[PDB]
């Protein structure tokens, strides 16, 4: 049932774009959203991802948790 991701610990550099795009990799993503601060507007280093269907939400914790993202590994799970 659950669609709904938190990805934490990405690159400062990381865009909105190329962490749709990772997420993409694995199945038709429905939202992806950047978290950044709203006073200088820097990446806060975390972002949400919605999955289409929930089997495709699975497959990215199951595949993408853990992957290390320059010089951090990333933590993929639900919201």
């Amino acid at each position: 049932g659950r669609t709904n991701l938190i990805v934490n610990y990405l690159p400062q550099n990381m865009t909105q774009d190329e962490l749709r795009s990772l997420f993409s990799s694995i199945g038709e993503v429905e939202s992806a959203k950047l978290i950044r601060d709203k006073v200088a507007g820097h990446s806060l280093g975390y972002g949400f991802v919605n999955y289409v269907t929930a089997k495709d939400a699975e497959r990215a914790i199951n595949t993408l948790n853990g992957l290390r993202l320059q010089s951090k590994t990333i933590k993929v799970s639900y919201a």
